[PDB]
């Protein structure tokens, strides 16, 4: 995936979030610190927070990331699209895990009720563990794919099954 | 403790530490002018070559941090392997590959002997985090069997469409 998409992935709470533009940051609701009253040096009162289940969007009154261009955010992707999940791991290692996307789904994953776009990892037979699959610390990592001449972001990492084969992306 | 630490830049591609003393790679990526590898004189290294598969056995522990892994001569047909690709970008690309028969295959005009495979990404490039490139040669083919990881060969060749790959195997 291009260097400018990796530059948008920010360590945040117990996982990650993604800069769509200089003023828009998206993440998974459950990684947000529940006591937090300030983000990137800005008070809550100067932020527009839009939460739909496990999808949260922050819109800032000022340009936090002026090095960035605004890119397209869509509400999931067509069934069958192959996406990359942009996962950062220990010591500047970059893991763009390939996932074939499926239908909008509701699941029970480790007792928790999760809703979003389901997908199947294309990394191995069974992706149990950190070498071929996701870990809980990956929540908030973006789902991206390339169209003709450009890249789209279509959601953020919310959950994975105990086998590791099935993932859920939270969508706007 | 990670499989990824075993994948090492080597020659014109990569190789893989099976154990503290055993390193496998693709024959064509190996330097043809050398007096040492990983600081050990070639004097003290056993080299076993079979077609596009090469195994190095060192006389001392180069990677004492590692346990020994199972190395086998390919895998059953229908096994879904992962090819553990490292890129000079810093990206790690594990790609699912459905494995087929051992054969001599014509790959972009040359004959390559090894185990055929097809990527589960299938479609195309369009963000080459979905297929292989020439600099990937020597990347290992692994799969999980019960509690155990198995390595069953090294990346030797791929077709232009990138659907078909060849895993060079021991013996
Ligand atoms: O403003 C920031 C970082 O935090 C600060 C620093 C100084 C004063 C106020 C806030 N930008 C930034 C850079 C890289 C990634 C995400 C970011 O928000």
């Amino acid at each position: 995936a291009p260097p400018t998409l990796w530059s948008r992935v920010t360590k945040f709470g117990s996982g990650w979030g993604f800069w769509v533009s200089p003023t828009v940051f998206i993440t998974t609701t459950h990684v947000i610190p529940t006591s937090a009253k300030e983000f990137f040096g800005e008070p809550l009162t100067s932020i527009a927070i839009h939460r739909a289940g496990e999808f949260t969007l922050f819109r800032f009154s000022k340009k936090i990331r002026p090095d960035l261009t605004g890119m397209i955010l869509e509400e999931g992707c067509p069934e069958g699209t192959v996406c990359s999940v942009l996962i950062k791991r220990d010591s500047g290692e970059l893991l763009p895990l390939a996932v074939r996307m499926g239908a909008i789904a509701s699941m029970r994953i480790q007792g928790r009720l999760v809703h979003g776009q389901s997908g199947m990892l294309l990394t191995g037979a069974n992706a149990k563990g950190m070498d071929l699959g996701t870990i809980p610390g990956d929540c908030g990592a973006p789902y991206v794919y390339k169209r003709a001449n450009d890249w789209v972001v279509c959601g953020v990492h919310a959950a994975a099954t105990k086998s590791g084969n099935t993932v859920v992306c939270a969508v706007q």
